[PDB]
This record gives C-alpha cells, sequence and structure tokens, in this order.
C-alpha cells in the first residue's frame, strides 16, 4: 500500500511485545535504511548504535532513569534499538572519507569534478564551522532528518517504533563511550511489534489542521 | 518495497517544467507535511506550498546571490515547500496542541488532557529555561519532518531534492514569517526530473556500515 496510508497509520508504540522479534532481513534493512539516507553535502555526520541483545539494550536502558523511566520498558522490550549520534565537530579528515567514497563510488568523471565537489562541501561545512559556530547543530539537524527517513520507513516495513528524546545523554555517551569516540547521543528508537498494553496503538492521530500550518501562494 | 524506494531516490537537480503534480499528489504533499511525528507532538513549524510561477518566483528570489545555481530548481519544479520552523515555543501555541488533541478524543478524562500538557511543558521549559536550545530543538522537529517529507515523496513516484543552499534571511522578509515568529529552514522543489538531470544516471554514495554502524 501507497506511502500516505503509512503515514497516516504509523503510530508511537508505547509498549513492545518482546516475543516478536525482526526477521533476519527485517534487521538487515534497517541497517540499509539507516545508512542511505541523505544529509547536507551527503556529509553523513552520525554514527548509529544497533542493540539486539538482551545484553546490548539493558546497556543502552541505563539511559533511561531519573526522570526517564518512563521509556525503560521500550529500550528493554523491543526487538531492535537504534542510537542515532551525530558527530561533536566536522573535522577534515572525515571531509575526505566522503569525498573519497563518492570518488570510489564512480560519481566523478574527472579529477576535476571530484575537486569540486570538495570545495562544494567545504563551502557549507566552513560556514558553519568558522563563520556561523553552529556545526555541532548543524549535525545534528542532518541526524534528525535521518531520523524521520527511519520512522516512516521501519513502518513502511510493518514494524512498530517510537522515537525517544527522553533518555540521559550523559550517560548514554559514558556508557558506550561516544564523547572519545567524536559522538554524541541525540535519539533513541527502539524498533519491533507494539503490545496490546500498547494504548496508543487505538487511539487516534492527532494534528493541527492545516489552515493554520499551511500557507498555499 | 520501501527499501527499493530508499535506494533509488536521489537529490534531482533539474526539474521538467512540463511535469505538474496531480490534484492527488498535490494533495497528498500537504498530508505528508501535516502527519509528521514531532517531540511531543509540539508541530512546531510552518509550510509554504508554492505552485504558482508567480509564488515560485518569489521563492527562488532567496538564491540571487551565492546561490544563483539553485533557482532553476525552485522555478522548474511543480509545487517548492519551505520548512519553516518557531522561533520561540509559546504557551499559546502549547494550547493549541493539547487542546487539539482533546478535539481529536485522545485524551479519556481532564486529568490525562492536564498529565499531557504537563508533561509537554516539561520538555518546552527545559529547551528555552534550562539547555537555551528551543530554537534548534524546534528547528530538528522540522528537519525530522523533512526526512519523512523526502522519503514520502520518492515513494509516490516523485523527484525533490532539499535545499539548504538559500538565503534564510531574504527569504524570510519575502513571506513576512519573521513577524508571524518562524524563520525558513528548508526548501524542496517537487515534481519530476528532466533528461537533463545528470544525477539521475549517478551512483548513490554512503559511507560503509563498518565506519558509521555499531552492532551490540
Ligand atoms: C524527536 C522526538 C522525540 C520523542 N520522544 C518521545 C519520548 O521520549 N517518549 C514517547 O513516548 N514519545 C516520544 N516521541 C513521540 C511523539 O510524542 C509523537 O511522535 C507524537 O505525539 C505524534 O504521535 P505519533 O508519532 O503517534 O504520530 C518523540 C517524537 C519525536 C519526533
Ligand atoms: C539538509 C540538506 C540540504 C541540501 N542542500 C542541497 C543544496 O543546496 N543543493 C543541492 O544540490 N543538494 C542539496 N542537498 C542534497 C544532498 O546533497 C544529497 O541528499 C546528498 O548528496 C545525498 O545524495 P542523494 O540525495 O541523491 O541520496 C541537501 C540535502 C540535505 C539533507
Ligand atoms: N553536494 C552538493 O550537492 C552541493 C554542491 C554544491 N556545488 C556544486 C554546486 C553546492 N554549492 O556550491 O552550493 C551545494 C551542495 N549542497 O548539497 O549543499
Ligand atoms: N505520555 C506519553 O505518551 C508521551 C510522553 C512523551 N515523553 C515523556 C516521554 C512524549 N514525548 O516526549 O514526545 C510523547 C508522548 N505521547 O503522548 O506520545
Amino acid at each position: 500500500m501507497d506511502i500516505i496510508s503509512v503515514a497516516l497509520k504509523r503510530h508511537s508504540t508505547k509498549a513492545f511485545d518482546a516475543s516478536k522479534k525482526l526477521t533476519p532481513e527485517q534487521a538487515e534493512q534497517i541497517k540499509t535504511l539507516l545508512q542511505y539516507s541523505p544529509s547536507s553535502t551527503n556529509s553523513q555526520p552520525w554514527h548509529f548504535i544497533v542493540a539486539s541483545t538482551e545484553e546490548g539494550k539493558a546497556r543502552v536502558a541505563k539511559s533511561a532513569a531519573g526522570n526517564y523511566v518512563f521509556n525503560e520498558r521500550k529500550m528493554l522490550d523491543a526487538s531492535h534499538v537504534v542510537v542515532f549520534c551525530a558527530k561533536t565537530a566536522m573535522d577534515d579528515v572525515w571531509l575526505k572519507l566522503v569525498v573519497d567514497q563518492e570518488d570510489a563510488d564512480g560519481r566523478f568523471a574527472t579529477p576535476e569534478a571530484k575537486a569540486a565537489n570538495d570545495k562544494g562541501r567545504k563551502f557549507f561545512a566552513d560556514m558553519h564551522r568558522k563563520d556561523l559556530h553552529d556545526d555541532a547543530e548543524w549535525m545534528a539537524k542532518q541526524v534528525y532528518l535521518n531520523v524521520g527517513n527511519f520512522l516512516l520507513g521501519v513502518a513502511a516495513l510493518g514494524l512498530d517504533a517510537v522515537p525517544i528524546e527522553g533518555f540521559d545523554a550523559a550517560i548514554l555517551d559514558a556508557e558506550f563511550g561516544l564523547k572519545e569516540k567524536g559522538y554524541t547521543s541525540l535519539v533513541v528508537v527502539p524498533v519491533g511489534h507494539h503490545s496490546v498494553e500498547d494504548f496508543n496503538a487505538t487511539l487516534p492521530k492527532s494534528r493541527l489542521p492545516q489552515n493554520i500550518t499551511l500557507t498555499e501562494v
């Protein structure tokens, strides 16, 4: 069925059925979804942690403490749990890595075309790095775009999920040693299948009317 | 299959100005923008959809400086959507959201409505008072909407291209969204690519998972 039907019917799951795992093929597909999301200048300023074992999810679940105990069950009961992370700083060695990958994938007919791409990426990278001083926020924006792509995609695969901002990033970061690796956790997304306990599965979806949020010209 | 569309979609560099969206597709595009999820269902956004040649030209003005090469995408495309984020989360917006959820029957009792409003106010207060990042927090929700939109339109058989290469100050002044309490973030022309689009035949490139993904 069309994505409009998927968009109108998907929902944030409030409780997962821990016995319903992703199929082996589905496990590979969600990884493909994560990698192929678009990003400004194809910068891909991200890293993903995909927890599928009881041990792995327990380590992620440490972040659902304090005022976030509300999300612990979700992190432990879902089949797979994805931690979306953003680079803490945009370094030149990474920018080079991106251009070389496009080059190796055959996107530049001449060594001038490749040089033109590195320059174009350098323009935006420096605009945020040197002038605006918001490269951390710029990269986080790309990660959130990835989350959006990911949420609709998994729903399209007939999978349930829930985006989570309610977790302790410092706790999660320390658990997986992300700071020293050059990353920071932003959004946690448990994916699997909802249980009968998921009260949100049967409730009507609510959104502000278009006359308030949309202008046609 | 959604994996097929994720692997086949691409950023179109040039649109065929002859291919316009059908009235059904034009409606579906707005449905996608409206139904995207957001933290606490805060929906801190505004969208400007330009379908007329005059409307599109107004948007295209934000690319007259160092972004001249982006004007053609904005004019040749059937529909052009500029994603805007609120500049500040106000109690008036917070009430509109919870009252709308109430109208839509998401609350069984007035206590749940009160609890939902309190839970959202909690997250909203934290960002403006403590973290001092409410503007970026709302902007991130808008980017999440963009991610959802790009996949959605690709699945509809439509071509699109997210554009960051535009002057937000110019675009803001054009549509007066400044006084309205919004800021332009992303421009997304939607339509059908022309035979001229070089990116259409180009292989997609992404870093391998051994670099970006850790399994535990
Ligand atoms: C960035 C982000 C963070 C979220 N964090 C949480 C969370 O911590 N807990 C939760 O139960 N839902 C969370 N949600 C889900 C939203 O509340 C939900 O998307 C919204 O109410 C609309 O409902 P729907 O997703 O079912 O359409 C989050 C959503 C987004 C976009
Ligand atoms: C936030 C954002 C801004 C972008 N801005 C531009 C732009 O100004 N010009 C352009 O040609 N492409 C732009 N793109 C498209 C990206 O360069 C493109 O998604 C990326 O190189 C990956 O290629 P793909 O979209 O074909 O998968 C933008 C993409 C994103 C996510
Ligand atoms: N990687 C790109 O697609 C790209 C290339 C250029 N250069 C070729 C024209 C520019 N830009 O210069 O603004 C901007 C982007 N961008 O996505 O932000
Ligand atoms: N009570 C809820 O079900 C709830 C709680 C949270 N926060 C506390 C974790 C968020 N949210 O943050 O978006 C959203 C919802 N929601 O209504 O979908």
